């Protein structure tokens, strides 16, 4: 996150780290047993970490749980990003308290204008690297589906919106990457993709989740 500010321990309850001996991806925790984040955060030897602040000290509200199963979006494209969402399965439920709590699933779409509060241990640096130990957030509205387009030209499709600051500096970034996007108290979107960060006239791309909640809520029913 560039341009973000220090969340808080435990404040993000549902926000999650994925590790594979290392974080690499966000991800949100919408049951007890299911994570959702990006198609582009798949690989396999996932642990998923949950109640995590600074991700390099055990602190003592933790939970890590291996993933048992990850499901890529079926219409997952890797060149263009169009429909970037994945789900994992815990092998274990996890005990849900203050600090580790599901994030509800939107029952509609999002608009342009709202507020929404993006979250992840990706790089605060726009130019340059530098990596926190301890959970960035940023608070951003969602950008017009035109602005977006017109940011992005033959880019943007309707499983993707635009959030942040057209004016640059305040941007998800690298490490980010599937991570939530919540608003009012819903996951409407996973940090996806952009060009650079926090660039001007380039704003943050997100997964578009109100577009898969029947896809989620179908695919735990039955796995
Ligand atoms: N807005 C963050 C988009 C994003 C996701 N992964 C990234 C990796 C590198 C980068 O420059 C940007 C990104
Ligand atoms: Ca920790």
């Amino acid at each position: 996150i560039v341009g973000g500010y220090t969340c808080g321990a435990n404040t993000v309850p549902y926000q999650v780290s994925l590790n594979s001996g290392y974080h690499f991806c966000g991800g949100s925790l919408i049951n007890s047993q299911w994570v959702v984040s990006a198609a582009h955060c798949y690989k396999s030897g996932i642990q998923v970490r949950l109640g995590e602040d600074n991700i390099n000290v055990v602190e003592g509200n933790e939970q890590f749980i291996s993933a048992s199963k990850s499901i890529v979006h079926p219409s997952y494209n890797s060149n263009t990003l169009n429909n970037d969402i994945m789900l994992i399965k815990l092998k274990s439920a996890a005990s849900l308290n203050s600090r580790v709590a599901s994030i509800s699933l939107p029952t509609s779409c999002a608009s342009a204008g709202t507020q929404c509060l993006i979250s992840g241990w990706g790089n605060t640096k726009s130019s340059g690297t530098s990596y926190p130990d301890v959970l960035k957030c940023l608070k951003a509205p969602i950008l017009s589906d035109s602005s977006c387009k017109s940011a992005y030209p033959g880019q943007i499709t309707s499983n993707m919106f635009c959030a942040g600051y057209l004016e640059g500096g305040k941007d998800s970034c690298q490490g980010d990457s599937g991570g939530p996007v919540v608003c009012s108290g819903k996951l409407q979107g996973i940090v996806s993709w952009g060009s650079g960060c926090a660039q001007k006239n380039k704003p943050g791309v997100y997964t578009k989740v109100c577009n898969y909640v029947s896809w989620i809520k179908q695919t735990i029913a039955s796995n």
